[PDB]
Parts: C-alpha cells; structure tokens; sequence
RNA sequence: UGGCCGGCAUGGUCCCAGCCUCCUCGCUGGCGCCGGCUGGGCAACACCAUUGCACUCCGGUGGUGAAUGGGAC
C-alpha cells in the first residue's frame, strides 16, 4: 500500500555503521539542494536504525528529493526513499 | 588489577626506543609465569541479530585469555 505525498521523506536501507551525527550531516549534504530542510531525524535504536526522516519545508522539495535520489548509492548502499505515512510534529505545528 | 586472592619465579634505580589495553592513552600507566573469584558499562571498538514509519533515551555479546628490547649508573 503506497503512501501519499508528504513534507517528510522517509529513507531506509541506510548504512547502519554510520554515527548519528555524521549521517544527519551527510544527508543534509546531498538533500539541501531540493529545498529548505526543517530537520533530519535519525535514531540508532534497534527499531529505527538504517532509516531517517528528512523533513522538507515544502512538499514539492520532498517530491523532488524522492524522484531524483531514489536508488542513490550512499555510504556503499542504495538509498530507498518513500513518503512518511504521517506528518512530522514540526509540520503539524503549522499546517 | 576494572575489584580481590593463591603458587612459583625474580638483585636495584634510573634513562632511550618500541609495544599493549572496554573500565582514569601515557612518560610520577603497564609490558615474569600459572590458577581461581568477581563488579560496572555499552561510551568507543568488534561481533551477532535487525530492512525497521519515528517525533520518549533505551537490542545482545565480547576484550587483561593484553604488550619487548636497549643503555647509564
Ligand atoms: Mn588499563
Ligand atoms: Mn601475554
Ligand atoms: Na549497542
């Protein structure tokens, strides 16, 4: 069951050996060109490792980042991007 | 030694280089041998498991079962 467009893009299949701080840094490095980023959430917990939530200010950016970077080799692995099932709080607190 | 103990071996204090380690990374730490008990912590490192949709920090296990020489007194 696919997901509907969202301000936030959910990414997984990310190299799990990368420290949280760097992963956010590097993600920002390759995603900032698609639009203003409000935040990037990463957690190395058993359940949230290898995944990340890039929160774009404008949905169009999210869509671009999704179409263009899908499959992109990052830290030796192909990035698998989707739209986040639900809105991130940062977005809720506005729209 | 992370904390504690037993057997044995072993002249001494320094100085230079090298090497070692999860538990005060280095020169007012350590670098003979053998055996047993034992606590903390995943922070780093490694290994195992994990493809997982969050906005609550939170998987497990392992390491010391470690590291040599040189020189002045
Ligand atoms: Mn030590
Ligand atoms: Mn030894
Ligand atoms: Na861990």
């Amino acid at each position: 069951p696919e997901t509907r467009p969202n301000h936030t893009i959910y990414i997984n299949n990310l190299n799990e050996k990368i420290k949280k701080d760097e992963l956010k840094k590097s993600l920002h490095a390759i995603f900032s060109r698609f639009g203003q980023i409000l935040d990037i959430l990463v957690s190395r917990s058993l359940k949230m490792r290898g995944q990340a939530f890039v929160i774009f200010k404008e949905v169009s950016s999210a869509t671009n980042a999704l179409r263009s970077m899908q499959g992109f080799p990052f830290y030796d692995k192909p990035m698998r991007i989707q739209y986040a099932k639900t809105d991130s709080d940062i977005i809720a607190k506005m729209k």
